[PDB]
């Protein structure tokens, strides 16, 4: 099939990604970085994220696969020294897919514009003070004045969401969690504090009440969007697929990055 | 249908409870505390409860339905001046039902127990330090030193798994959510701190390493077990159904009961 | 005395400012704005926080008085319907004086900048990810990565500092506390996660490694600083002055700010 | 000097014991377990803590020196291989004393009783629900609906306080930090969350509502206190007077315990 290898940039991974090509040359395999039907990424979970934006248009053409050259990663769970044996697997076919749910985000002006999230989306306060209306399903949940929000996918609940407090989750869970940073809680104002994990079909909506500048992250993405007045958070109908090769669980991979591998 | 009513026991529910049976009397309707197709909790939360375990070998063939005398509450979630509105829909029928999942509880000896929770079950220190080995799956995750756990069901997130950091997860979700007690955390003992978040199929499993008994809870349900050597924790196959007559959604009652109603 | 008194601009504010002026009319008292020995602040925290700043250079020859228009402050504690009270008792004197302890900020380049802080002094990511090494009296703590890092004098533990997490402090404890803003903690990373409460004489420094570039801020003033290569943290010797007319302890302060007035 | 050293039990600290008395024997020393000048621990911070206790009321005319056979301490932050060069600095003379605070609680009934901790004291439920109202120096400051509190001395918040989300506090700050333990917050119950860090002369106290019996804990003592009326807290007039013969600070210990040796 079609197939492309992205890389970090440092010497260790492009000298990995020539190894690779060169590995992938000796079978019925074509190099194409414009319509590739596998992806791999090496580096970095980072170098993922950047691999799967790059392509983000045909998902459901691609199956992805990370490999790690420094330490673990929760996108990039293999290690340089099988991939020969990657190579091989790859080559012939025959192996599962794995699918991880996305978030959708929703940014209205006064037009629109749609984005796709792996890890999480944030808004973040523009300069002054950050107060946004929460609503969800069309019902005003509450008046949140602080540093930001963070909608998390479930594969991203273990980048920016465990930082802020938020739960870890399965990924087979077809869900979507939302955590604050640092809210104002006193007698004017009130906010839930837990984190919410919202499922399909549910809308998250975040409306603007004195200014309408704010700083959108997506992923490694962050650009400031100006004019706005709505965000929606949505569990989006696409899915990332992973090409899988052996078990390497979810729990696991939890283990082995914060508790010791 | 059958039917029966259970009371907080003060003087204001055992009164709406009388008023109930009474309009129930008019209609096709025999009040049986037996095998009762229709469960009416007239109290709070807790009369609830009570209510769910005093018939929880019965759910698939129940309805149940929450009246507040007191606070608002997240399973009794009608107040008493729509009890005659409630009788008259109960009487004909025609109405949807809703179905929140539970979380199964399986303590092993050296015979086992199971029980079913609709809140959350929870572990705890007996006497002595608590030290438990965690298991997800039959892979160890962590060795766990600390006050205990807990694990919620969704509807059960929003009671004592709030409190101890835990995410509020909506019902429809066929999930539980486990959070730590009071975890020590150094060069010695390590845990995951984020509450974890597991689908259906997934099995936790709490082994004891020093001691063996433990203050086991389920919901209210409190009792200290001696010579275990195993808790596993599951999303049930069964749920408990509710009778629904109009449209109160979770995230508004979350909203009413801890933004301001 | 000399005296002045500021105001948060609106009708309420500049009217009761324009009443005080009147009843202090009829003593011996000058309204100054360059030199005052009484600075009166009316309308919220902010307002008596932008006081403060305006007469930093002389906090040892000022007493400071805040009035609050809308809801209740910490440093804007006296209600307006007392002002015509407030007034004699500033004429005549005879009042004790009560001290809070200040936060001490040095900006060093590559000459030197510092500043003193009421509630926090904070540092913060520049664009791209926030990594410093934190040093505890020349002793490297650990280094730290997130969003950034809070310092609070104990009057401003009730502000920023408790939507970080850190702890409420009573303002006769001579200390500044530090808190962590969404910090990273894997097997690469690694930080304390608790807030630190440092005494007297204890240097705090903040040196960077990668990026330079800052978003500094101390109270409401932030700006961008460049090229800096420590930031030093440090319990002022100086000392926010407060005139005292009757009994409103803190805690008493907390209870009808967060618990219900 | 009067000398008398305790041991873990083991067969370490056991010989260790054994051989610090052989080299004390070649000394002006006497072994002395009932009016000791100098008390010794080896083992880890709880065989400290025995230590302690066993001579709480000869505070003022005892140091004392942790040795930690294990992992390290906070109060036996001597390893075993300096123990030769401990007898040696201990028979001589010539060091100075270091100084921590200490916390006082009264349990008053209806005669009272007083104790003296070193790391915390802890108010839990007796077997029913946890009520109770908090009183800080007279004034009604919240009513605690939950697990338990926690008060904590300041070398007692890298302890149970740092697991309840404290501050960690240098031990020259006389003061004394409360925690709650997993407290319920909603429209009925409120309560600050925010631990709490009070100075020299505030008394709090903990007053039931409802239940009257408690389990008590004061360090690893334990106890299930009946017929109670009132919890005292207040930092100590008295203070536990350690043995320096090197420079081990305070945040090279927390550096040493939670980030890595
Ligand atoms: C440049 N990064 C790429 C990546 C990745 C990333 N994704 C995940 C993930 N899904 N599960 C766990 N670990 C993850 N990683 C790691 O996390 C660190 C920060 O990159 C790195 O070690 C990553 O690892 P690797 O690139 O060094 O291999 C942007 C991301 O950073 C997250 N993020 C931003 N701000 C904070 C913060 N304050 N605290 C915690 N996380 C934050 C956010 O989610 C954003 O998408
Ligand atoms: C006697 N109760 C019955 C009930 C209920 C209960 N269930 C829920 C729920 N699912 N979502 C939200 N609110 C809930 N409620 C309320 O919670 C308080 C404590 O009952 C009461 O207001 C309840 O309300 P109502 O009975 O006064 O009307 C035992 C339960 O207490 C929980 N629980 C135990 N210890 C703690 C703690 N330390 N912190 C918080 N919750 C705790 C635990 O889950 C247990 O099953
Ligand atoms: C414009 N403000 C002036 C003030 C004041 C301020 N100081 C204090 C204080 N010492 N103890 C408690 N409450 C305080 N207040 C209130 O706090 C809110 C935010 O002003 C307002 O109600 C203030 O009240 P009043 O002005 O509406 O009357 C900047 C400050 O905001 C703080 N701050 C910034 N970001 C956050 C955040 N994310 N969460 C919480 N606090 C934050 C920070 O400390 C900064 O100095
Ligand atoms: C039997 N212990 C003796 C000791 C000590 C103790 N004191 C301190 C301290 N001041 N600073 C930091 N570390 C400390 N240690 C360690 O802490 C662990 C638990 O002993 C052990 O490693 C101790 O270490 P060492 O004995 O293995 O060498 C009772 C104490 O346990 C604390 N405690 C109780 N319950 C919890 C909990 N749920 N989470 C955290 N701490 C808890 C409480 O404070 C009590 O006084």
């Amino acid at each position: 099939m079609k197939y492309m290898i992205t890389s970090k940039g440092d010497e260790k991974s492009d000298l990995l990604r020539l190894n690779m090509i060169a590995g992938f040359g000796e079978y019925d395999m074509e190099y194409d970085d414009v319509e590739p039907e596998i992806v791999i990424s090496i580096g970095g979970d980072g170098t993922f994220l950047s691999a799967f934006h790059q392509y983000e248009e045909r998902l459901d053409e691609i199956a992805f696969i990370g490999i790690h050259t420094g330490h673990l990663g929760f996108y990039a769970d293999w290690r340089p020294a099988e991939a020969d044996k990657l190579v091989k697997l790859l080559a012939k076919g025959e192996y599962q897919k794995v699918s991880y749910p996305l978030l959708k985000t929703t940014v209205k002006y006064g037009k629109e514009a749609t984005y796709l999230a792996l890890n999480e989306s944030t808004v973040k306060s523009s300069g002054g003070p950050f107060v946004v209306d929460v609503v969800i399903n069309d019902i005003h949940f509450e008046r949140f004045r602080g540093d930001g929000l963070c909608m998390s996918t479930p594969s991203g609940t273990t980048a920016y969401n465990k930082s802020l407090g938020g739960a870890l989750m399965h990924p087979s869970i077809e869900a979507m969690q939302l955590t604050e940073m640092a809210s104002i809680n006193n007698r004017v104002y009130r906010t839930i504090g837990s984190p919410l994990v919202f499922p399909k079909h549910h809308v998250v909506s975040l409306q603007p009440v004195n200014d309408k500048d704010f700083q959108i992250s997506v992923d490694h993405l962050s650009i400031l969007h100006r004019d706005v007045q709505e965000i929606r958070y949505e569990v989006s109908a696409k899915k990332i697929h992973f090409a899988r090769f052996r078990s390497f669980p979810f729990w696991r991979r939890v283990h082995d990055s914060f508790i010791e591998d």
